[PDB]
């Protein structure tokens, strides 16, 4: 069943793209997700509360897709079956320009992201497309407000310490 989220709704993952950005998402609910970007152009940049298009598109393969208020585009691929993880990004080139302005907890400072949006460049768009390697997974349930609730910096220097 296609329409069946069940076995990736509470899936908290950390993974690695082949570019060295190293990345963490938490599935909060079939159209939410958490998430905490721990190095690459905007590292420390985390996220509650994305409304997300979560999608199954093979037997344990799940799609997710969104919109940021930057202007920034994402579309994500999991495959749990074959350990598998693809990521497109279409970053505006004022974030390219100047990614140390998007990183903050996004959540205290959406208008500020909305402002730079209409600002700075749009244009052209830079597509970061990318596989990662998943280095772990775990399930965490449903509206689970505590899986993503500090900045990468602010974890064990050591994260995961399970």
């Amino acid at each position: 069943d296609k329409h069946d989220l069940s076995g990736f709704v509470g899936k908290h993952l950390v993974y690695t793209y082949d570019n060295g950005w190293n990345y963490e998402i938490y599935v909060k609910n079939d159209n939410t997700i958490d998430y905490r970007i721990h190095s690459g152009l905007v590292g420390n940049r985390w996220v509650k509360d994305q409304e997300a298009y979560i999608v199954r598109v093979g037997e344990s393969i799940y799609k997710i897709s969104w919109t940021e208020p930057t202007g920034t585009d994402v579309s994500l691929i999991v495959n749990l079956g074959d350990s598998l993880f693809h990521g497109t990004i279409f970053f505006p080139r004022w974030v390219m320009n100047n990614p140390e302005p998007t990183v903050c907890f996004q959540n205290d400072h959406i208008p500020l992201m909305n402002s730079y949006r209409e600002a700075g460049p749009a244009y052209p768009t830079e597509v970061i497309d990318e596989f990662a390697t998943i280095t772990f997974v775990r399930d965490c349930g449903a509206n689970n407000e505590s899986v993503i609730a500090c900045a990468a910096s602010e974890l064990p220097k050591n994260f995961p310490d399970n």
